[PDB]
């Protein structure tokens, strides 16, 4: 009624979270009970689009649920582990049909043409 | 000690090992004070050298402590997990000075000579 507990709540046009004594969470993890898991900056704003939290990215749709899996942002594939979430860079993830594997840049991009070298020892260098 | 409480025992040239109930270990692991896991096929003798436990392959050096990382079985190189000190297989392991990869095959050997093929998307199959 007047004292938002454990929940979401959009004032001034901004969503915020509010903890059990009606505190705005900021820099904070909060796993909703739809199963999303929600990320609010500094000012309590919850996060939206790509952030970066304790040096690593992480990728919020519009309805600010932190994504797992593949994602395409700005018609370029990239790789958020499918259970914590920070985007995989420098990495092979294995294909759904476990044929083959993708390689993420070391920027996290997709290498959609990768090249490959070898050396004696067979230490595969990629690029 | 009038009876074994839990401890090892080298009965002329091999280990074995009694719980604390006073019983013999067979077919079971055991992580000791020394940090290595240590195994016991069915007549309690102490692993040494390869052992396939459970459909997967480990290594224990010449005093039965289970080893990881890269280890040579006849001039061909295997992988063994870090946390589990099983046979990686199918899988990229990182080089120690992070400049590349080295692939294990399905059948765990390193692939010395690996062959990749890039498809349009950017799949990438390993020979
Ligand atoms: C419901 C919030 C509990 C706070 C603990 C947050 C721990 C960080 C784990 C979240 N995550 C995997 C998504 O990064
Ligand atoms: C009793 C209310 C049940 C809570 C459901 C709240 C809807 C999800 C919040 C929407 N969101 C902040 C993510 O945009
Ligand atoms: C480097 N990122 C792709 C994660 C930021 C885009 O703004
Ligand atoms: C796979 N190698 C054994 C060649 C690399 C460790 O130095
Ligand atoms: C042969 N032992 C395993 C008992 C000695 C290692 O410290
Ligand atoms: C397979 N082990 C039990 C040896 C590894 C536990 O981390
Ligand atoms: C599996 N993906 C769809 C992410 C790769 C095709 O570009």
């Amino acid at each position: 009624g007047s004292y938002p507990k454990d929940k979401f709540e959009k004032i001034n046009g901004t969503w915020y979270y509010f903890d059990s004594s009606g505190y705005m969470l900021a820099d904070r993890w909060r796993k909703h009970t739809d199963g999303n898991w929600y990320w609010f900056d500094n000012s309590g704003e919850m996060a939206t689009g790509w952030k970066k939290i304790a040096d690593k990215w992480y990728y919020f749709n519009e309805e600010g649920a932190m994504k797992t899996g593949w994602v395409k942002y700005k018609d370029t594939w990239y790789y958020l582990d499918a259970k914590e979430g920070a985007m995989v860079s420098n990495a092979f993830i294995q294909s759904a049909d476990g044929t083959g594997w993708y390689y993420l840049k070391p920027d996290g991009t997709l290498a959609d043409r990768p090249e490959f070298t070898v050396e004696p020892d067979g230490l595969i260098t990629v690029k």
